[PDB]
């Protein structure tokens, strides 16, 4: 069911997620509830923190359709390398796009929604995306890598839309 995605001025967005002790049916309900909200909100990746569930659960799908669903439960960063930047956005940060320093390649390990351990070697957009989401699980926002002046402007610009 489409859940409410928290927007910028919200401390809940700055909460560090607590691990999934056991991926059970309830967890799998969540995973699915997320993918719906991501598709509804028309996003490419979403972290549990943005919908208030404070656990290390991340859903992604960088494919054109709804084909390649990617589930990251308890992700662990194994490697990084290189640097790149995309003018990226966030569903919790309405309409504000910005370039941010990111790794070029990244190697992770996590559990799928079945609870099985897997390993990924994302590069390119998928890398940029996994990195962006994982930050969420530690309450870290992309706008955090900006100058205080820009954070102010962003935050400020976003608020007006929220009252509208
Ligand atoms: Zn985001």
């Amino acid at each position: 069911s489409v859940l409410q995605v928290l927007h910028i001025p919200d401390e809940r967005l700055r909460k560090v997620a607590k691990p999934v002790e056991e991926v059970n049916a309830e967890i799998q309900r969540i995973v699915d509830d997320m993918f719906e909200t991501m598709y509804a909100e028309e996003g490419i990746g979403l972290a549990a923190t943005q919908v208030d569930i404070h656990q290390r659960i991340i859903v992604i799908d960088v494919s054109e359709n709804r084909d390649e669903r990617l589930v990251l439960i308890n992700p662990e960063l194994l490697e990084k390398s290189g640097e790149t930047g995309i003018e990226e956005g966030c569903l919790s940060i309405p309409e504000q796009r910005a370039l941010v320093p990111r790794a070029e390649k990244v190697k992770i390990r996590a559990l799928d929604r079945d609870g099985k351990p897997f390993e990924l070697e994302a590069d390119g957009l998928l890398a940029i995306c996994i990195q962006h989401e994982m930050d969420h699980l530690v309450g870290k926002l992309f706008m955090d890598y900006l100058s205080p002046l820009k954070q102010q402007r962003i935050r400020q610009k976003v608020e007006k839309l929220d009252r509208l």
